[PDB]
């Protein structure tokens, strides 16, 4: 037989799992700036080569 | 020689394009990571909503 | 009653924290995210003018 | 020709600029980067302190 009790539980029970998907978001979020942590190295190394390129390229050839 | 200037210019091309690419990827993880942040908005707004209602309807 | 408003003091000012940290947080993204096009259009900028530098001065 | 060379030297002193500035932007975008993943961090532990306190909320109050 339902009663009060069956739906201050149900309340409880959103409370909880909104908490829970609220960790999650937090660690997707996290993991998504990871990513571009990455992303971003791979561009600063990649753009020091790129550099070593540029400088070579004037150095060896003056008409340039 | 053009021959060594056309080869260095091949490899200075297709490391531009790495650079292209690596720049969209970042762009689209810093989307991903807002698009997560207006999720968590949304979420946390659900939450203090939640526990407002709690509060009315079970305290004084 | 006391320690419940004691309590629930508390959490309000949590939550208003968090909220407040939302919104830094969105706007250090939208920072980012500004840093990141503008290297777009830099390095778009230094391809454009590397290929005007060879057009004009190689074969 | 002069003129040649004087184009040049510019043309040269640009390329190089640019270079660097994209470097620059590359440290400050890691900065930025930096920021908003400790912005992150601190919304775990503060949503992690507010899950304590919803939990002792609810077990302190069984109205709730």
């Amino acid at each position: 037989s339902m009663d009060e009790e069956c739906v201050l539980e149900a309340e409880n029970k959103k409370l909880v799992e909104d908490q829970e998907k609220l960790k999650t978001e937090l660690r997707k979020t996290s993991d998504a700036l990871s990513k571009a942590q990455n992303d971003v190295m791979e561009m600063k190394m990649q753009s020091e080569r790129l550099s070593k390129e540029y400088d070579q390229l004037l150095k060896e050839h003056s008409e340039l």
